[PDB]
C-alpha cells in the first residue's frame, strides 16, 4: 500500500566512462500501476559528457511496471525495505557499461543511487563520437534466479547515417524483503519504450519517458 497511483522519483548517479568522471541528479514522476514515468535529469558534474548520453538511458525505475495478468510483481511487494539491482550492457563494439543501484522509499519519495563504470569504447565508435539516435522498442525476459530475479534483454542503438549497434543487457534483481515474504513470479516478459520529451545544451539536460508492460506470451 506504500505504492500509490502517483509516485515521485529522486536520483543521485556517479560514474566513469573511458576515465570520464561524472555525476547527474534527476527528479521524476510515474503512475507506478500503469507502467508509465517521466524523470527530469541534469548532469551536474563532468558536462558536457563526451559520449553520448543514451548509453546512460536505462539506469534512470522498476516499479513502475504495469504487471497485468495476475503477474506477482518483485518489485512493489518489495517495500518497504526496497530492492537493488545490478547490470551489465555489451555493445557489440566494445565497449561495456555496468550499474550498480539502490531503490528505497523514504517520506513517500522514490530514491535511487546508482553508479555506472563504463569501459573501453571505442574511440572513433558512435557513443564516443555522439553519432547515436536512441533507442529501438524492447523486450526483457524475466525469471527467478539467484534468489532474486534475473533479466535478460537486447536492444538496438540507431545510428546516425543509418544502421544499429546490438546491445546486450544481464540484470539481476534483487530484494531486500525476506523471501518469505514475497510471492515470487514465474517466466515473463515486459515489453518497453523509452523516448525523450526535451533536452537541451549538448544533452546536460534530457527529460525521458518510458512505458513498462509486463504480460504472458501473446
Amino acid at each position: 500500500e506504500l505504492i500509490s497511483e502517483n509516485m515521485h522519483t529522486k536520483l543521485y548517479m556517479e560514474g566513469t566512462v573511458n576515465g570520464h568522471h561524472f555525476k547527474c541528479t534527476s527528479e521524476g514522476e510515474g503512475k507506478p500501476y500503469e507502467g508509465t514515468q517521466t524523470c527530469k535529469i541534469k548532469v551536474v558534474e563532468g558536462g558536457p559528457l563526451p559520449f553520448a548520453f543514451d548509453i546512460l538511458a536505462t539506469s534512470f525505475s522498476k516499479t513502475f511496471i504495469n504487471h497485468t495478468q495476475g503477474i506477482p510483481d518483485f518489485f512493489k511487494q518489495s517495500f518497504p525495505e526496497g530492492f537493488t539491482w545490478e547490470r551489465i550492457t555489451t555493445y557489440e563494439d566494445g565497449g561495456v557499461l555496468t550499474a550498480t543501484q539502490d531503490t528505497s522509499l523514504q517520506n513517500g519519495c522514490l530514491i535511487y543511487n546508482v553508479k555506472i563504470n563504463g569501459v573501453n569504447f571505442p574511440s572513433n565508435g558512435p557513443v564516443m563520437q555522439k553519432k547515436t539516435l536512441g533507442w529501438e522498442a524492447n523486450t526483457e525476459m524475466l525469471y527467478p534466479a539467484d534468489s532474486g530475479l534475473r533479466g535478460h534483454n537486447q536492444m538496438a542503438l540507431k545510428l546516425v547515417g543509418g544502421g544499429y549497434l546490438h546491445c546486450s543487457l544481464k540484470t539481476t534483481y534483487r530484494s531486500k524483503k525476506p523471501a518469505k515474504n514475497l510471492k515470487m513470479p514465474g517466466f515473463y516478459f515486459v515489453d518497453r519504450k523509452l523516448e525523450r520529451i526535451k533536452e537541451a545544451d549538448k544533452e546536460t539536460y534530457v527529460e525521458q519517458h518510458e512505458m513498462a508492460v509486463a504480460r504472458y506470451c501473446d
